[PDB]
């Protein structure tokens, strides 16, 4: 598909149709669909009869119009008093394991995940080539899903702007099983980003809440699910910006946003102010850390709670880039013959120095100004770097000092033999020895306090070493400066 989606988005008109071209082109066919109803009845089937009346409830990437060809086939069966409920809980997953292992024909790799958070059972059924999971008790997540593909139904650029930042995002490793944002979670932030746009793209959850409906209303887990079923009766968005401005509006929102001292509010479509305590009194339950992206239903859930600091300062970092770049000619304009234009350079792999200096270095707490001032203390000496003038430094290096290190040390240890931190690391670096070799700049944000070290002049390309050698080094010094009171 690399080749032919690159060409197929390089043959578009503009940027918007790239993204339409690109929704069109990721989204499952008819045969796909067919596909996955057929493993879905014969789930139903062999549930149906196990427990009777039972009902199995796609949700998810299938149901939520954000569907993409490979993804996850999700299901929800749909059937004193002390935490021994959880253990009950545990045992009716293991029994639900234990037909799909055994029972419905040609499904393998059934694995059991009861400590999860939300409980539940990974499968792969074979001759479709499908995988997913079975959770006995996520009914938010329906509907969430259905809350997703009403957002799509309320505005026709929300499936376009969702497919290119999912796109771009898994690209620029935004996106993953670890600390990295959840398609979910970042979905929600494209929501939430219609939802703040001036005019308002998409209406808040609060608002369709309001707006209801006899009997539409419904509850599940304490929290108020209910939204109108279809479109129709919800008025239309005034907001006409088109599709790339809406992208580029996007990149350069999420990177001049605070996340730190934020929790974003899809229900009331705003940015509620985490320190001290505001929120946490409200919902208890709500996790809060680098990024506080608010469930529209569930609001004492912080989708994003998973994301550590140097995700979410790297994402800001390659928004900031993104939207950067869409400032230039190259991203508004197309290309005569076979150039890349517009979306390509985004959804196109980035440079391993530019992989590495987006995503930052997490420094020892400290002050800020003594942080700073420790940082310019690391590298005037300890390092061969000259230093020039969130704070920022530019540093020039004239030589290799990263490497070698270990090889000074021993021969500085045997001469030790012969006869705290900073200069006596310095004399290592000084004894390791007119176009500077690696000129780069080092920056301190206020929150959190990490360095984002990012290349000037790399002629011969030797950034990385410095910059994994400095995640090493970085670190150690600030710790002993710290010690050193
Ligand atoms: N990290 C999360 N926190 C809370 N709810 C989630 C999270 N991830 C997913 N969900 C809910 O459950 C669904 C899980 O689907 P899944 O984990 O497969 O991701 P997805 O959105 O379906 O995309 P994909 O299928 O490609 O992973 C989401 O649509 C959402 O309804
Ligand atoms: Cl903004
Ligand atoms: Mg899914």
């Amino acid at each position: 598909d690399s080749h032919q989606l690159a060409k197929a988005l390089a043959e578009a008109a503009d940027v918007g149709a790239q993204m339409i071209k690109l929704v069109g082109l990721r989204e499952l066919s008819e045969a796909e669909r067919q596909l996955r109803s057929l493993v879905v009845a014969l789930m139903q089937e062999v549930f149906t009869e196990f427990f009777p009346g039972c009902v199995v409830h796609p949700f998810g990437s299938s149901i939520n119009s954000f569907d993409v060809h490979g993804c996850d086939l999700d299901l929800f069966l749909d059937l004193e008093t002390p935490k021994e409920e959880k253990a009950e809980g545990a045992a009716m997953l293991e029994l639900v394991g234990s037909i799909l292992r055994g029972c419905v024909p040609g499904v393998y790799r059934v694995q059991t995940v009861p400590s999860a958070r939300r409980p539940v059972v990974k499968f792969a059924h074979r001759p479709s080539g499908l995988h997913g999971d079975v959770s006995l008790s996520n009914r938010l997540a329906l509907h969430n899903s259905r809350f997703l593909s009403l957002c799509s139904e309320l505005d026709g650029r929300v499936r376009p702007l969702v497919y290119t930042l999912r796109a771009w995002a898994q690209g620029r490793g935004l996106s993953g099983s670890g600390p990295l944002l959840s398609n979910y979670a970042l979905t929600l932030l494209v929501i939430y980003f219609l939802q703040t746009r001036d005019p308002p793209v998409l209406p808040t959850v609060s608002q369709l809440t309001q707006k209801a409906g006899e009997g539409e209303q419904v509850e599940v887990d304490g929290w108020d699910c209910s939204f109108p079923r279809d479109a129709s009766r919800l008025e239309p968005s005034i907001n006409v910006e088109p599709l790339s401005s809406l992208l580029a509006q996007f990149f350069s929102a999420v990177s001049s946003w605070d996340l730190r001292g934020s929790l974003l509010s899809l229900r009331e479509g705003q940015a509620l102010p985490v320190a001290g305590g505001l929120p946490s009194n409200l919902w208890e339950g709500l996790r809060l850390g680098p990024l506080n992206l608010q469930d529209p239903f569930d609001l004492s859930h912080n989708v994003a709670a998973n994301v550590t600091s140097r995700v979410a300062g790297r994402l800001q970092n390659c928004c900031r880039a993104a939207a950067n770049y869409c400032r230039s000619l190259q991203y508004q304009r197309r290309s005569s013959r076979g150039r890349d234009w517009g979306l390509l350079p985004l959804l196109q792999p980035s440079s391993p120095s530019s992989l590495l200096s987006a995503t930052p270095i997490p420094l020892p707490l400290a002050p800020f100004t003594q942080l700073t001032a420790a940082l310019v203390q690391v590298f005037r000496e300890a390092l061969g770097c000259h230093i020039e003038q969130s704070a920022s430094w530019r540093c020039a290096l004239w030589h290799r000092v990263w490497q070698g290190r270990r090889r000074a040390r021993r021969r500085l240890q045997q001469q030790t033999k012969e006869g705290g931190w900073l200069a006596t690391e310095a004399q290592v670096t000084q004894e390791l020895k007119t176009e500077p070799l690696l000129s780069f700049v080092a920056s301190v944000s206020p929150a959190d306090r990490m360095l984002t070290v990012t290349p000037l002049q790399d002629p011969q390309g030797l950034f990385p070493d410095l910059h994994h050698f400095l995640q090493v080094f970085l670190p150690q010094a600030i710790r002993h400066l710290k010690l050193e009171h």
